[PDB]
């Protein structure tokens, strides 16, 4: 019950939300319908439409006109947009050239530039370039302030997850909004578009902008929009807010667009329906400028125009069914659409089996559209596993395709041309950033950068403290003219130690062979001196990890690579080594195949032992520092120490030695030489976070030999390729990835084949940020570099994408 019978009079867009059973009058109160009675003719009026016209200059105010043209609206804050323009003989703002806005000219009492988000739903990146003869006022905003080519949305490249994570920096993982669709199985409850549900705050976790701003003293109400208030009451709305008197006016304003979602779903990304859409967020985008102007509040004012995701062409006949792979359909439940996710339909079923309907769905047919996941076996880089809302079975649906469960789904729902969901590498899913003001750049292109991180951005230009959020605080201070943030590297929290030769090979019992003992005084100290790091500035070129967390390690230092050693993990945590343009690829000859190597300065304690690979039939080994990469065939024995192994799957095994042998090679060829750090990943519980000792589900038969859930590896060179990676004076270029450790290859479909026809392609899909591998680890990576901090954050941001153009 709301006794809708009190009135909005002298409340029209309140800012505070009043309790029930008494009446709304806020932003809100049309989706809850709890408007008072007269919230229509007193809040929304549309009387003489939007814009002023010669005749009504200068007129007798008329309270019922949705904006005024008349001498005391500039002082009631109330004017059409274009007073200025048609009663006053000044220029539109898009008109203007654009100055640098060097300091805020904010009128008196502005404590701080008010910042001001624009969200354009839908709004393809693409857009910038293709409509950009038909979009002026976001062109000027665009060349004038700072803008990336494009920005990067969260997955599923879905409105809900993506606005929300704009809103605070958080994975959808963590904030709980994991889809526009979505089931709790604890609510036993769903969340959609449509609906009273979605309202319920429980739903949403993380802390938002606005209430990170309230409680640091900074007004900010929801940036929530009713759908039937139109756009220009919106723009007109946020200019009054505006014009309110200094301790009651907010200090961030958020204006959302619909379009081009809208059409784009019904019209197609590039519909020539298109144009008309494109050409009335333009309009909408020139009202708030020259509102701001009219106000004196636009070279005062922080811009931020930007995206939740893009656009693509998909239709009716490109959907794959279920009904044609599986038998038992009527068994699941199914998420459709541009991903899918399935659950069991009765969850009073305890003959459901995952691993069948997975098998079911795996390579079935040589064209197939979607490929299924376990949700942990899904890219890290989609940070998609870890929230009770995300179904343990994933579909990642091809880009321009939809899955449904049966045909009847989708006739008795052609309705559609254009959707989104898919992966956020995708090209057609990136979306878009323009930042403009007087704490912005001039003029500045930014590289593209992913939607997490705006989000501290916003706290910056606000004076916030960031709430914990998945951003990397100063990896955007490129973006702003004036910083406030500076970024610290965090404290190591281990120190190494550097062990020398301690024990005696008798000492060892490890079940280990090698064929090694073919034993010059000249060629003795210089062995000795590479045991002791007389090489090390060639392969450790960033200086050593910062171990973050409390632990044993030793470094262990080679003629051909560095080690960071875990004692405790009984394998390294790290290994780095450069591989230069000229480099050669040699073999594992005969007599060394199966040569283990104890090491002398680790006590058998400390040590893995062949003995647990033998017993083990499930788990082979491999090496992080590789054999084939030796630079002599003195120097390739180290490779065979027992610290440089780690258990691997024969499946894996395939995987690894491909890219050991022929690509990071390619690499180095490439890229003027690369160098390598490898190293293991644990994350049984997929939080994306480093695991405890304890949480380790699986271990080598018999040992304490813990099993890797993933291998990484950070490539980095000289950006300037004409500079070899190990003598490199300006920026770095960077790739890495997290590959699955899996016991076999079921993810790769042509896998039967060579290596060549498939390896490859599998480490692009598991392409990974640095950062993605530090949460990961609790590594520090480039701690000394000529480099500066907030650049050396970018880098560790990046991802290598393998898109096209
Ligand atoms: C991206 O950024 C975010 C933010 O920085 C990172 O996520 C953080 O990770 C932390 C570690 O995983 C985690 O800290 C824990 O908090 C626990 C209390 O959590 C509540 O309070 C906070 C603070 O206000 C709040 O944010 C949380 O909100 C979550 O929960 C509700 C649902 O109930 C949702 O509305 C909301 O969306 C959010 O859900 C997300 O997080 C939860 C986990 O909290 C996930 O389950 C969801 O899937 C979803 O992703 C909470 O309301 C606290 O219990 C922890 O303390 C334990 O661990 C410490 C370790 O030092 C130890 O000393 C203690 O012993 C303690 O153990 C005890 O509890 C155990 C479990 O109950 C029990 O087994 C033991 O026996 C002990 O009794 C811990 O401090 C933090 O909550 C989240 N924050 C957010 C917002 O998600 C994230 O990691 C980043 N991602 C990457 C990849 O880097
Ligand atoms: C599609 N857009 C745009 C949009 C803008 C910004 C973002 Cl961050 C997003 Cl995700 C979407 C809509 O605005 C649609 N729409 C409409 N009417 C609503 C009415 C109440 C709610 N509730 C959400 C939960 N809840 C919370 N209060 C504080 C924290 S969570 C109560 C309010 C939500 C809506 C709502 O979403
Ligand atoms: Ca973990
Ligand atoms: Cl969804
Ligand atoms: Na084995
Ligand atoms: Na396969
Ligand atoms: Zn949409």
């Amino acid at each position: 019950w709301t006794a809708t019978s009190g009135s909005c009079k002298g409340r029209c867009f309140e800012l505070q939300e009043v309790g029930p059973p008494d009446c709304r009058c806020d932003n809100l109160c049309k989706s809850y319908s709890s408007c008072c009675h007269d919230f229509d003719e007193l809040c929304l009026k549309t009387a003489r439409g939007w814009e002023c016209t010669k005749d009504r200059c200068g007129e007798v105010r008329n309270e019922e006109n949705a904006c005024h043209c008349s001498e005391d609206c500039l002082s009631r804050g109330d004017c059409c947009t274009n007073y200025q323009v048609v009663c006053k003989g000044e220029s539109h703002w898009v008109d203007d050239d654009c100055e640098e806005i060097k300091v805020p000219e904010c009128p008196a009492g502005f404590v701080r530039p008010p910042l001001i988000i624009f969200s354009v739903d839908g709004f393809r990146a693409s857009y910038m370039k293709k409509g950009s003869k038909v979009m002026p006022n976001i062109e000027k905003l665009r060349s004038c302030g700072t803008h990336a080519p494009y920005m990067r949305p969260v997955y599923p490249t879905k409105t809900f997850p993506n606005l929300y994570t704009l809103a605070t920096g958080l994975y959808p993982e963590s904030h709980g909004i994991v889809g526009n669709s979505m089931y709790d199985p604890v609510f036993d409850a769903s969340f959609h578009l449509r609906g009273r549900e979605k309202f319920n705050h429980r739903w949403w976790g993380g802390q938002p902008l606005w209430i990170t701003a309230t409680k640091q003293g900074v007004r900010a109400g929801t940036f929530f929009w009713s759908v039937s208030i139109p756009h220009e009451r919106r723009i007109l709305t946020i200019l009054q807010w505006l014009s309110l008197p200094d301790n009651e006016r907010p200090s961030v304003y958020a204006f959302y667009s619909e379009q081009p979602d809208f059409s784009g779903h019904k019209y197609g990304p590039f519909g020539p329906e298109m144009t008309n859409p494109l050409r009335e967020i333009d309009k909408t985008v020139g009202q708030l400028m020259d509102g701001l102007k009219q106000l004196r509040l636009h070279r005062c004012v922080n811009v931020i125009f930007v995206g939740d995701h893009g656009m693509e062409d998909v239709t009716c006949d490109r959907t794959e069914f279920l009904s044609n792979y599986l038998t038992n359909v009527d068994d699941i439940t199914l998420v459709p659409g541009t991903l899918g996710r399935i659950r069991a339909k009765s969850i009073n079923n305890s003959k459901y089996d995952p691993k069948t309907i997975i098998a079911a769905l795996t390579c079935k047919k040589p064209d197939q559209h979607f490929k299924p996941y376990m949700k942990q076996h899904l890219p890290k880089r989609l940070h998609y596993a870890n929230n009770r809302r995300i179904e343990d079975i994933h579909l990642l649906v091809d880009r321009r395709w939809h899955v449904a469960r049966k045909p009847l789904d989708v006739y008795k729902k052609c309705f559609f041309q254009g959707d989104h969901g898919f992966d956020n590498k995708v090209n057609s899913m990136q979306t878009v950033f323009v930042g403009y003001g007087p704490t912005f750049k001039y003029r500045t292109k930014v590289p593209p950068f992913e939607n997490i991180e705006l989000y501290n951005v916003m706290c910056d230009l606000l004076g916030l403290k960031p709430a914990p959020n998945n951003g990397t605080h100063g990896s955007l201070n490129h973006l702003l003219r004036t910083n406030t943030f500076r970024p610290t590297m965090p404290d190591e929290v281990s120190r190494p130690n550097y062990p020398g030769i301690m024990y005696l090979q008798s000492e060892f019992d490890l079940g280990c062979t090698c064929d090694d003992k073919v034993e010059n005084k000249l060629e003795e100290l210089n062995k000795r001196l590479h045991t002791k790091g007389s090489t090390k500035e060639r392969h450790l070129l960033y200086g050593r990890p910062a171990v973050l967390y409390r632990t044993s390690y030793d470094i262990l230092y080679h003629t051909d690579f560095e080690s960071g050693y875990s004692e405790i993990f009984l394998m390294p945590l790290w290994t780095s080594y450069t591989i230069s343009k000229q480099a050669e690829v040699s073999s594992i000859p005969e007599h060394l195949t199966n040569c283990v190597r104890p090491d002398v300065r680790v006590s058998p304690g400390f040590s893995q032992n062949c003995l647990a690979y033998k017993n083990d039939k499930q788990m082979s080994y491999g090496f992080l520092f590789p054999p084939y990469l030796s630079s002599s065939p003195e120097a390739k024995y180290d490779a065979f120490l027992v610290t440089n192994m780690v258990p691997m799957y024969p499946a894996f095994k395939r995987v690894w030695a491909y890219f050991q042998r022929v690509l990071v090679k390619k690499y180095a060829s490439e890229r003027n030489g690369v160098n390598v750090i490898s190293g293991p990943i644990f994350d049984y519980n997929y939080d994306g976070l480093r695991d405890t000792e304890d949480e380790i589900k699986q271990y080598v038969e018999g040992s304490s030999i813990p099993v890797p859930t993933h291998y990484y590896s950070i490539i980095t060179s000289c950006l300037d390729f004409t500079q070899p990676a190990d003598k490199c004076d300006g920026p770095l270029s960077v790739s890495s990835f997290i590959l699955p450790h899996r016991p076999d290859n079921d993810e790769s479909c042509n896998s039967s084949e060579d290596e060549s026809k498939w390896v490859e392609e599998l480490m692009k899909m598991h392409t990974a940020r640095v950062r993605d591998i530090e949460h990961l680890t609790g590594l520090d990576f480039y701690r000394k570099t000529s480099r500066s901090y907030s650049e050396i954050l970018t880098l560790k941001t990046y991802l290598h994408t393998y898109e096209s153009e």
